[PDB]
């Protein structure tokens, strides 16, 4: 359980570098270089953790190590846009390609052994790596690289759909929710690539397919709540928020103001539902499920922030910023309670919610002036 908690801490550190790169978009070159140095350090540390997890046979810890590697490449690509550095954008592209190739081998090994949870996490690392490739290709202006992102992301979407159906037939609702997370992240990679290419039809297909993921995640959350699995229910709410982020990105490029207003309404329902799961998880003592509920709250506020910025809704933007600070304070209290009871996994997951809430705050500051 120590290798899993170590990888989750590296995930939170990678998200901290993303917020640093997002804040540099203030237009500060030295701030963008500080986010670069943190991203390369997290990438190297997660590489050593991946080798240790593979040496011990912990496929779950090895997959989480690759997820931190993909988030480190995303921060490197975001710094490339702020610095206009094509040489550094090429390095982020190369590092993201190595994560995609490593996660592909791990997904095959986990599928043959029956570990559906580890296989779903490997697909999440592939989808996150494709987001880094899309951002790096945008900084380079490579139309050939943008088309490769769309083709690879379609393979991740198809692999996650087969894994979701297999997990649903076996009753593994945790792996089924993780498979829907990889689908929503893969659609985000396509949306970013289709925007730079100006593909209206592909953006229209992302919107309808993300709605299908949103409806499937609502069914998993209701089934997990009936069985008493609050961990799977919180993961299903995370997939709901990530699917709404993909719909917002597509509605932004297509100029669908009515769809953006529906995203805010739906994301508010996910945020309120995640608050009920948090109260139920804390009452029964499930600190891992409670931390995942705060993660779903932060992602739901990110979807609200993106839609309100494109709509110019300052009242809703101010509301999401206030709720983001409330999530950050609650996660700090949960981290103290988790370490007081020796639950290092929940303590690391609470740190991920803090970094996610800081990303939403950075998004609000980006639109201010």
């Amino acid at each position: 359980h120590m290798l899993i908690a170590e990888a989750l801490e590296l995930i939170a550190e990678a998200l901290f570098a993303i917020a640093l790169a997002l804040l540099a978009i203030k237009k500060d070159k030295e701030l963008a270089k500080k986010a670069v140095e943190l991203a390369e350090k997290v990438y190297k540390e997660a590489e050593e953790l991946y080798k240790k997890a593979k040496k011990k046979g912990d496929l779950i810890a090895a997959a989480l190590a690759l997820i931190a590697q993909a988030l480190a490449a995303i921060a490197l690509a975001l710094a490339a846009i702020a610095l206009k550095d094509k040489e550094l954008a090429k390095k982020a592209y190369k590092l993201a390609e190595e994560v995609y190739k490593k996660a592909e081998k791990l997904y095959e090994e986990a599928k043959k052994k029956g570990d559906l949870i580890a296989a779903a996490l490997a697909l999440i690392a592939q989808a996150l790596a494709l987001i880094a490739l899309a951002l790096a290709a945008i900084a380079l202006g490579d139309k050939e690289k943008l088309k490769e992102v769309i083709e690879k992301a379609k393979e991740v979407y198809k692999k996650a759909e087969e894994l979701y159906k297999e997990a649903e037939k076996k009753g593994d609702l945790i792996a089924a929710a993780l498979a829907l997370i990889a689908q929503a992240l893969a659609l985000i990679a396509i949306a970013l690539a289709a925007i730079a290419l100006g593909d209206e039809e592909t953006l229209k297909e992302v919107k309808e397919k993300a709605k299908e993921v949103y409806e499937k995640a609502k069914k998993v959350a209701e089934e997990a709540e009936k069985k008493g699995d609050l961990i799977a229910a919180a993961l299903a709410l995370i997939a709901q928020a990530l699917a709404l982020i993909a719909i917002a990105l597509a509605a932004i490029a297509l100029g669908d103001e009515e769809e953006l207003k529906k995203v805010i309404e739906e994301a508010k329902k996910v945020y309120e539902e995640a608050k009920k799961i948090y109260e139920e998880a804390k009452k029964k003592g499930d600190l891992i499920a409670a931390a995942l509920a705060l993660i779903a709250q932060a992602l739901a506020l990110i979807a609200i922030a993106l839609a309100a910025i494109a709509l110019g809704d300052e009242e809703t933007l101010e509301e999401a910023r206030k709720e983001a600070e409330e999530v950050k304070k609650e996660a700090e209290e949960l981290a103290k309670e988790a370490e007081q009871k020796g639950n290092e996994i929940a303590a690391a997951l609470a740190e991920i919610a803090i970094a996610l809430a800081e990303i939403a705050i950075a998004l609000v500051e980006i639109a201010k002036k």
